[PDB]
């Protein structure tokens, strides 16, 4: 038993709601929150801008220091920071943006770094400001990930259609 609230079972271990994760994440305080990343780490919109306002801009601040010691991540890959006052941690996971021209592939190896982390609160990767089809991006995460993940999605309209539209 976890502390999640009003999700929708999809799957053996896919839950789903209608919400905004930077307020998911302030209420739960979970072990993990998934930021919607890019290789840069720039949180400047989407989850990303959203997430890093919310901690004050200390979620950018502790960015940049990563960026400057590492380079730059791998579409498809992931680090994991502070969650700051969102959560434990942060799992910063870089989605292909199918608005900058990235494969689509590259969307299931970004899922797969879920599986290092037992629960996790997070979005759909690749939707939304980075172009891809949200219907796509959940069936790639149900698809991917085998351990616990409670969806927060953010339009009341989106939210709607991808339960109707679930397989
Ligand atoms: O961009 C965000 N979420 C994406 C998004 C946004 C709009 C339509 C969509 O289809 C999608 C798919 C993505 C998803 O729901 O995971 C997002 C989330 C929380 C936010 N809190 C604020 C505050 O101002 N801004 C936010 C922005």
């Amino acid at each position: 038993v976890n502390s999640f609230s009003g999700y929708l079972k999809l799957t053996d271990n896919v839950y789903i709601k209608n919400a905004d994760i930077v307020e998911e994440a302030k209420k739960v305080k979970p072990t993990v929150v998934v930021n919607a990343a890019n290789v840069y780490l720039k949180h400047g919109g989407g989850v990303a801008g959203a997430l890093n306002k919310a901690t004050n801009n200390a979620m950018q601040v502790e960015s940049d220091d990563y960026i400057a010691t590492n380079g730059p991540l791998k579409v498809g890959g992931s680090c994991v920071l502070s969650g700051h006052n969102l959560a434990k941690h942060c799992l910063h996971v870089v989605g292909p943006n199918v608005n900058k021209g990235e494969d689509i592939q590259l969307l299931k190896s970004a899922y797969e770094n879920f599986n290092q982390h037992e629960v996790l609160l997070a979005p759909l990767l690749s939707a939304g400001i980075f172009g891809a089809d949200p219907i796509h991006s959940l069936r790639v995460c149900v698809d991917t990930v085998r351990t616990n993940v409670y969806l927060a999605v953010f339009d009341k309209n989106l939210y709607d259609k991808l339960v109707s539209s679930f397989l």
